[PDB]
């Protein structure tokens, strides 16, 4: 409250951080589906059913440009493009694969480098 603060935790490396773990999701061999936008004009349902895009190149640009205002805005996009994923694509699909796939690898990354 007023005058009365938590102790300090140190994000000056947060930044750094993220775009590790952003350039290792970026790296992945399953991060295919997921590096550039979903081309709207040429995925039908894609734009009505979406409602907030997301893709790594994106992610990538807010990061570089000072758009991520905490690290936990940026876990949120990065979320986000996994459940895009999830709600377009079957599981039992390559693509539907690769969005569990890099959920988790994303999650321990996550646990490892600030939990």
């Amino acid at each position: 409250s007023m005058s009365v603060k938590k102790p300090k935790r140190d994000d000056s490396k947060d930044l750094a951080l993220c775009s590790m773990i952003l350039t290792e999701m970026e790296t992945h061999e399953d991060a295919w589906p997921f590096l550039l936008p979903v081309n709207l004009k040429l995925v039908p349902g894609y734009k009505k059913v979406i409602k907030k895009p997301m893709d790594f190149s994106t992610i990538r640009e807010k990061l570089s440009s000072g758009q991520y205002p905490n690290l936990e805005t940026f876990a949120l996009d990065v979320r986000l493009v996994f459940d895009n994923c999830e709600t377009f694509n079957e599981d039992d699909s390559d693509i539907g694969r690769a969005g569990h796939n890099m959920r988790k690898y994303f999650e321990k990354k996550w646990t490892d480098t600030f939990k």
